[PDB]
């Protein structure tokens, strides 16, 4: 990226994966800044082809709450991605350890969330890796999604397939990952949009994993609620979580159900 670099200074890191990392690139002239996503394809023999993935589904994003994609250009094994810079940084960093945010921070946090999320689902598109590292926020504070490396298409025009990979970041997964042989994509975006929730309520992340073998799941499963992080929240968005985090997908709660929710809709400070 010789010429680029002679015009652009990648000022610094933004954040790292394992593919790689992204760096903030500054026009030395217009001080227009962007997003450089860096991935080394020697890392996987498969690599070329995800990256091929994430840029098809990256051109077929355009929403307010995503994380906008300008293009992308491959030098020897290198692919450059070039997106939106989110100012703001990540959700991540808002979220104060063992305490959380402010709840109406939260609220409009997760109303941004579930918009960016309708709209993913919309275009038959599942995220499968929604975390506070992977939703930015711009100059003002809006939420993004971002990286689209685990997102794959659920919905051929108007017919659904069921998906089988085990994917994602573990404390975010739901448990039909780790029980069931295939299963519905929506319902999982839906429960890691739970967790992502729990997080800035109480700034801790309730268990490990959702398995028969984690104990954390197991008091959750059994409605205790006045052990952490349940017992710092309040009861209106918890009846939302109660919903929300349902062990079977077919009972657990739908967006356009989320979106009547007493907490969703409720007016605060
Ligand atoms: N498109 C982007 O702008 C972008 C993409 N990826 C990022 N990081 C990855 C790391 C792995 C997990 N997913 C996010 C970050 C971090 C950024 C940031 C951080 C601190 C302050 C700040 F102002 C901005 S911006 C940005």
């Amino acid at each position: 990226a010789v010429p680029f670099v002679e015009d652009w200074d990648l000022v610094q890191t933004l954040g790292e994966g394992a593919y790689g990392e992204v760096q903030l690139a500054v026009n030395r002239v217009t001080e227009e800044a962007v997003a450089v996503k860096i991935v080394d394809m020697k890392r996987a023999v498969d690599c070329p082809e995800n990256i091929k993935k994430e840029i098809c589904i990256n051109k077929m994003l355009n929403h307010e709450n995503v994380v906008k994609f300008y293009g992308h250009r491959r030098e020897g094994n290198i692919q450059y991605l070039f997106l939106e810079y989110c100012s703001g940084g990540e959700l991540f960093d808002r979220i104060e350890p063992d305490i959380g945010m402010p709840e109406p921070d939260a609220q409009r946090f997760f109303h941004q969330l579930m918009a960016g999320v309708v709209y993913l689902h919309g275009i038959g598109i599942t995220h499968r890796d929604i975390k506070p590292e992977n939703l930015l926020l711009d100059e003002r504070d809006n939420l993004k999604i971002s990286d689209f490396g685990l997102a794959t298409v659920f919905r051929y025009n108007n017919r659904e397939r069921l998906l089988n990979k085990m994917c994602g970041t573990l404390p975010y997964v739901a448990p039909e990952l780790l029980k069931r042989r295939e299963f519905h994509a929506e319902p999982v975006d839906v429960w890691s949009c739970g967790i992502v929730l729990t997080a800035m309520l109480a700034g801790e992340l309730p268990w490990d994993q959702p398995s028969d073998s984690c104990q954390e799941y197991s008091d959750w499963k059994e409605k205790k609620t006045y052990l952490n992080p349940w017992k710092k929240i309040d009861s209106a968005p918890l009846a939302l979580l109660h919903k929300i985090l349902v062990e079977n997908p077919s009972a657990r709660i739908t967006i356009p159900d989320i979106k009547k929710d007493r907490w969703y809709n409720k007016p605060l400070k």
